[PDB]
């Protein structure tokens, strides 16, 4: 079975003053808190048992929003990150949560969208050995881990934030790991910046021949929310799809309902308190519409 | 083989004064003229032989932009629509262009986007009998043809712009027809509004048991450009994907290049005149990037 982890840590001061109010991942993308999207993403890969790592100060705030997840058929747990020592520390912090299980790590500020996303996540979640990551063509690969391919399409190198990228293929912030991830991670020492890097972990799988790098196609939307401009862009986007469709993106209640993790009576009950606004009215409509 | 048709007709005065300047389908969605999207859509379904129907006044303008299509591996032809007698008149006007072949009709102001769009269009283009259309969940099904399904998911009725819709499933403006389409069409008389309706044609296939209605999923983007607000929304959208990816949506040159309809020397030649701007630089980069 596969446990999940959301890294919803500090972005420091780089989005202040917006974020003096609350954590980045509490800020909304259009109509719902940023963290609903990566949560919804782990739910879509069929993952029910999730660890949220954030700062000591923001843990309670996430707790208040999300609880223990039992309202939605989930078991949500929390772990505090004291210092921003890199995202590969997620595995050490999360070491007893993980235990002997498989895992998935997602960034709390990435936004995914597209057709058959459920199936793309299934095929990486389905593999019970090695590691699986997604490469997505971007304008600015310097901002991310960057995968290099040989003429045959096989991954041959990874580099973290290179000043001179080998490709425009960025590694997305959504990752799948077998039971080897903790131990590889424990053998890491901090990078020149002073962080435990996810790229160093993925590289170790690569050298073992156990890294699968699947392409996320250009028909998928991968966005993030690292600047005020891009956050804004992300809101417009979702808003446009939602107002077009009469359907929501990353509605956790709906997803749990479609995963069969809660039933129509439980859904109606979550809808009860929110009946006056468009969101509770949306969850009520899902009881009596067939949506393909 | 399958011929294509683009209906890029009058929107009257309903977008004036923007459109006193030029036809709607000449207006740009972000960086390229509206008509590049439905053109690109027919190209993606593997269609090379295309009839553009527009007003007498706009035919030359389309001609000037697009030519005979031979620059892009296409054979583009033109036919004038004198009066706005409905979109089912496309088949009568287009009757000798169609001849004994299969066909596809697309609206000149619809925007499609998503993963495996190429494969969704292939599976309807592949069928050599009957008709195939796509139903897409929308907020406002009153604006469109609306398909009804039975508990099993089978189409059981179609209605044009109903005041009291049976579902939120709109029939998109992208349609595939066998050789029966002209004759069915010739048996149509104008609706109460005074138009030859596409819904009446699709209904006739439905009653013959020869209408396939495939769902276009919520992971696809279906947008249109009927109002100034929505046009604007469509531009933002495309712009967001393009600036994110460093990739274009509905670049006809690129598509013809990937269809193998033109070669790397022809592409370089189309790039030559546009070298100074971002678009010609984009076509040059496609000569030497591998894009999955
Ligand atoms: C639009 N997407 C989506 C989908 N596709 N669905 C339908 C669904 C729900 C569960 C498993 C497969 C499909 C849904 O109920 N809510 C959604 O937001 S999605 O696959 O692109 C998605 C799913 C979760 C988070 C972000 C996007
Ligand atoms: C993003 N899309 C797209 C794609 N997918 N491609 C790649 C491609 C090109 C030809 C056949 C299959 C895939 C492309 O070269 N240009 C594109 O705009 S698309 O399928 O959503 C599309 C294609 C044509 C018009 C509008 C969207
Ligand atoms: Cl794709
Ligand atoms: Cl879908």
């Amino acid at each position: 079975k596969r446990k999940g982890i959301i890294l919803a840590g500090g972005s420091g001061t780089r989005l202040h003053p917006a974020t003096l109010a609350i954590s980045k991942q509490l800020l909304p993308v259009y109509d719902k808190p940023m963290i609903y999207y990566p949560l919804s993403t782990l739910m879509l890969a069929g993952i029910r048992e999730i660890l949220i790592i954030s700062t000591p100060q923001d843990t309670p705030r996430f707790q208040q929003l999300l609880g223990d997840g039992s309202n939605w058929g989930l078991d949500l747990q929390y772990a505090v990150q004291p210092s921003p020592d890199g995202l590969a520390q997620a595995f050490l912090i999360g070491e007893s949560f993980i235990g002997n299980d498989l895992s998935a790590l997602v960034l709390g500020d990435n936004l995914y969208y597209g057709h058959d996303f459920h199936e793309l996540l299934g095929s990486a979640s389905q593999r019970q050995t090695g590691a699986s990551v997604f490469a997505y063509h971007v304008l600015d690969p310097e901002r991310y881990g960057v995968v290099e391919f040989d003429q045959g399409g096989k991954a041959i190198s990874l580099e973290e934030k290179p000043l001179e990228p080998k490709s425009n293929y960025a590694v997305t912030g959504l990752y799948f790991y077998d039971q080897q991830v903790v131990d590889i991670a424990r053998d890491l020492k901090p990078s020149p910046r002073g962080e435990l890097e996810i790229t160093d972990v993925n590289r170790a799988y690569l050298e073992r021949g156990q890294l699968s790098v699947e392409i996320m196609g250009r028909g998928y939307a991968w966005l993030d929310t690292g600047t005020h401009d891009s956050l804004l862009e992300a809101g417009q986007f979702i808003a446009t799809l939602e107002n077009r469709q009469g359907l929501k993106v990353a509605c956790p209640e709906e997803i749990a309902y479609r995963q069969k993790w809660i039933d129509a009576a439980q859904l109606e009950k979550l809808a009860a308190p929110l009946a006056k606004n468009g969101y509770g009215q949306y969850l009520k409509r899902l009881l009596t519409e067939t949506v393909y």
